[PDB]
């Protein structure tokens, strides 16, 4: 009934429905006028005839390396280079946020209540004749049907750009401190109140939390030592909450942070490596500062360790996954003169283009034993097995699934990837094309254009019909992945603004904040500007495991 | 102990503690250099010898009349004008927030704990010898004496800007939605999470209790009927918690959102004005949309009446405040080339800064009878005698005390200036000079400067003896005012910045937000954009009583 149910505003404008069965385009800013914001403004036309697609400039930034490495050393280019890779990716979030599960229109509710996952494109309106609003049929074929057809692995298939473990795991452990469903209310509501990079998977997501996790000695966080080794304290010791299954003996029941690090070993060791981080920066900041005490050194090092982990995040991980011959550079001072929102809002949309699973191999081999799914979850002996240095070692030489491509979900967490289907169809989401649209993304005119070859593309069309009715989440799983990628255009295209967004929208990286003091001085913000996987292994592992998100 | 305690660092540059006895100046981003953040870099010297004094401008604000009103018609330049002024006010709060009553550092907690005000200068170190730091005796002047000796009044001195009581009771409703310390906690705890314009005074704190207030009926808030009067529904009806004296009646106990707007009939006249207004808009956006239902019709409404809210402060309230000739305006577009945070913390000092007890007369004259406080004190029956239009007359007319100037405290609400200096006290404040400084305002080199006469001056000087320790509460109200003016410089220069961020940082203001649609309509838009006190009135009292923030 919903006159809006067509989404028939085109290019970013709004639709309202001013009557039963009339509606109203605001183009406002659109850069568009007419009855659906289709006209363009003449300098709009300008711009469309000037910009180059994705795959062109993806092309130009995986090409032409000999021109890149030139460029990579006159950093005044490179700073003009990276300040535009911020400003555009970052202009396509929506901060402050509009639209939630619930919110089909701005309100109020929608923006302040934080218990929710915001949303880039509104949900359906529930009066509406089709679940894509108003294309396709009654229904959208059954989850089994797509999950089985075109998504379940057979034969594993690698990843074309080297992802290995230590990045399949710190890709789970990292985005899980802001996607952290809260299941109670429901998908589309979240249990990350801070919506960032807050390492609250390492300090907790509460005070009270947080107090029980500390030593209040010297800043640091409590631990335990097993061999001559550090490890998370008990959740009999600290008393904190965490998820484990009833018969795993206490005594490997970890404490950690986020209450569901010890269903994954791959989780508890990145889990354990930071724990090991944090000290190291208390002892670093009390050889400062003598006159500092507990809750100064402990502040601090929650600083330092949220300035790495971006630090990380933008040049070894979001680097290696571009696989840009460009030099990504995390430089907060790129934005000082730049209109920027220092606050985000962690959206439904990224959490589900951030499932991959298709990273998981079939078997978890740390060095000379391999493992099934099954032995390896929550499995925590196996890291007091072998240790850390060997998984560190294993996990850097253990390729990763491809994402893209197609049928690549390892059959195990596939009651995962049906979930996902299940949900983002319960939190009434838009087609692929409308997200493609919404990303100034071309759509796909067919089944057989999204998958890049027609054995899945027919099959899904068999499924689907109708293009345009087809799922973002799956469509980003079977897509033609850009060359010998991991992932294709919609998943970069979609994703990059919203991780670019949570990462630099830090107050860290607010000029108040940006600044040697407010880390205990020139020392301690180093650690931050010096940060990487290498030496946060190297630093924190018994020997310097060599080690990279790249399975050499 | 802290060799910060001396608050060494100019400028604005940060202190920190290298070691015991030494200590740090952080001058990044400040246009010093030095040991203290005090020789500037040459193209700051040249921007010193270049800005003019709060009152050189202040002057010519109110002064070529004839001039300014050229200005005022020429919108490019009134633009220009007003965009400048959000810029530079607004350039002086810290966005995102640092420090707090805890928090004399940065810190991921006293950036992230919604329940802390937020303080625009950190506290003083709990190991200072003196309480302004350094300077000064053991102790401050017992409170009690400076209360009496210049704080109290003997003759109620009038307001020389023309302040009757529609303005005083204004801004005891309006900034009683972002002043709501949480005392179960202590002074720098607030009980208004949302920290700002979110009229969470008119429709409640909580989602459980806006829920209590509703109608949900047309997006209507819960109303009833008295004489052919529509008030707000009572606490035994709605069933809200609101704080009433025991012997009130009930019957009387009205509900409207904020929890002590039962204590002062002032504060439920206005109460009542915008519980009408709410329905008011409902019932035009239910005109513009007849398929709409309750919830949409809910959150638009609480949409529009937040822009006339900031519309309303802006272009009537401030304006007269000022008494500039220069016509204030509310331009959300101002900004939308500038570098602006929309997000905002409600800081102590602008809660000490708004603590404007003088406004009150010693009795409230309401046509033909006149109130002691303790008469008027949760009396709602007032209101429900003469009513509104019979209400709204009296206090048309009926000037407010003089602010600064001196001794101007009704004995009344003394107890309360009392608690002011006591707790500005337990929250380490820094000397009121500190503050003026972090202003970019020249510190008073003497009380008798400060005062502008010598009686108290020099009876301040007996107490505080030092001028630098002299407390920042005091000195606003005992300070000399600007010409006819009911402030002084300190007042305006310290509060205008928190007090356009907080109007100006609101989601509303955003982009995103700010169009047509965000409202219901270009109708909706624009029962926001022709917002006024007199409009305010005119459509929600019984005749359209003329009214205004000023005692003609
Ligand atoms: C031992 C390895 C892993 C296991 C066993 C695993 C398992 C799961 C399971 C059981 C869920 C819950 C789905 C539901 O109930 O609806 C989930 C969610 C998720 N997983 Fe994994 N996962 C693993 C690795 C990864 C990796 C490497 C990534 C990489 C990003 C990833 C990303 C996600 C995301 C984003 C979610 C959603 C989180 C939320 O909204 O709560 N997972 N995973
Ligand atoms: C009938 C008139 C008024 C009465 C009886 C009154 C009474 C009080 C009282 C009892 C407090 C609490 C102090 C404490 O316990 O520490 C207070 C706080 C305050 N009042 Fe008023 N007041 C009145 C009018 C005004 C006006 C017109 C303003 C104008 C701005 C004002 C601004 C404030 C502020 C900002 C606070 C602090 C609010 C908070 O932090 O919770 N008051 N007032
Ligand atoms: C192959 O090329 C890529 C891949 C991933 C990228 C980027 C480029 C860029 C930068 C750029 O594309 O210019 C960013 C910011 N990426 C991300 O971090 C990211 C993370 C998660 C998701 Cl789901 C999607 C994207
Ligand atoms: C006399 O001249 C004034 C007085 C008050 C003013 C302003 C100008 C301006 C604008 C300007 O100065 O340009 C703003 C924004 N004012 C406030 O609303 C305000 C409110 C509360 C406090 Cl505590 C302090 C200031
Ligand atoms: C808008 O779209 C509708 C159908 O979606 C169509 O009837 C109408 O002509 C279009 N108008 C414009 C200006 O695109
Ligand atoms: C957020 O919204 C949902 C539904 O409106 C509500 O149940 C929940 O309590 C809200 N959360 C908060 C913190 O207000
Ligand atoms: C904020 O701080 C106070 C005191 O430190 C604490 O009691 C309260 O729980 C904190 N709130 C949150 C949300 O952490
Ligand atoms: C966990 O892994 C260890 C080492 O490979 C193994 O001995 C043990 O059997 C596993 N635990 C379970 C419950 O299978
Ligand atoms: C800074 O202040 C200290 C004492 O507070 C003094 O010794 C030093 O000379 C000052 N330097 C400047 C440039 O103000
Ligand atoms: C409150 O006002 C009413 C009506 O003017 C009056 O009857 C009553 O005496 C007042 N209450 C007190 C305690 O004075």
């Amino acid at each position: 009934a919903n006159p809006c149910c067509s989404n028939p505003c085109q290019n970013r404008g709004e639709c309202m429905s001013t009557g039963f069965d009339q509606y109203k385009c605001d183009c406002t800013r659109t850069g568009f006028y007419g009855e659906n914001c289709t006209t363009p403004e003449f300098l709009t036309r300008i711009k469309l005839l000037l910009k180059p697609t994705p795959n062109t400039v993806h092309y130009i930034l995986t090409h032409f390396k000999g021109v890149w490495n030139i460029v990579n050393n006159i950093p005044f280019l490179r700073s003009l280079i990276m300040k535009y890779v911020l400003t555009s990716r970052s202009y396509l979030i929506d901060s402050p946020p509009t639209y939630n599960v619930h919110y089909g229109y701005k309100s109020w509710e929608a923006f302040s209540n934080l218990s929710y996952y915001t949303r880039a494109l509104p949900p359906v309106a529930d009066d509406c004749p089709t679940p894509m609003g108003v294309k396709g049929n009654k229904e959208l074929p059954d989850s089994k049907e797509v999950l089985e057809k075109v998504l379940l692995r057979r034969e594993f298939i690698p990843d074309p750009q080297g992802s290995n473990m230590m990045f399949a795991f710190f890709a789970q452990h990292f985005t899980h401190q802001f996607f952290k469903t809260d299941h109670k209310r429901g998908p589309g509501f979240t249990r990350g109140l801070g919506h960032g990079v807050d390492l609250n998977h390492i300090y907790g997501e509460t005070l009270d939390r947080q107090h029980k996790l500390r030593l209040f000695k010297d800043g640091k966080l409590k631990y335990q030592v097993i061999g001559g080794e550090v490890y998370p304290p008990t959740v009999k010791d600290t008393q904190v909450e965490m998820i484990y299954p009833p018969h795993i003996p206490e005594n490997l029941q970890f404490a950690v942070g986020q209450e569901v690090f010890g269903l994954v070993p791959g989780l508890m060791m990145y889990a354990t490596i930071w724990l090991r981080e944090h000290q190291r920066v208390c002892d670093i900041l009390k050889q400062e500062h003598p006159e500092w005490g507990d809750e100064q050194l402990f502040q601090t090092s929650k600083l330092i360790l949220i300035g790495e982990t971006i630090k990380i995040v933008i040049e070894d991980y979001v680097q290696h996954l571009s696989g840009y011959h460009f030099k990504l550079k995390f430089d907060p001072e790129l934005l000082f003169n730049q209109q920027f929102q220092y606050q985000n809002r962690i959206a439904s949309e990224f959490n589900t283009l951030y499932h991959w699973h298709p990273l998981l191999p079939d078997t978890f081999n740390i060095e000379d034993q391999e493992y099934s799914f099954k032995q390896f979850l929550y499995n925590n002996s196996i890291l007091l097995e072998h240790g850390l240095t060997q998984f560190v070692e294993s996990f850097t030489r253990q390729i990763a699934g491809r994402v893209a491509g197609g049928r690549n979900v390892p059959i195990a967490v596939q009651a995962v990837a049906k979930a996902s289907i299940d949900q983002s169809r319960e939190m009434k989401y838009q087609s692929l094309n409308e997200y493609r649209k919404r990303f100034s993304l071309k759509p796909y005119t067919s089944f057989e254009e999204l998958t890049g070859e027609k054995e899945m593309a027919a099959e899904l069309k068999a499924l689907y019909s109708d293009i345009d009715v087809m799922e973002l989440y799956p469509a980003l799983l079977v897509e033609k992945p850009r060359p010998d990628a991991i992932f294709g255009e919609t998943m970069v295209e979609l994703g990059a603004p919203f991780s670019l967004k949570g990462l630099m929208g830090n107050p860290i990286c607010s000029p108040q904040y940006w600044k040697p003091s407010t880390f205990g001085g020139e020392v301690g913000f180093k650690i931050i500007n010096t940060a990487s996987i290498q030496s946060l292994i190297c630093n924190n592992v018994k020997g310097c495991p060599f080690t990279s998100f790249n399975v050499q």
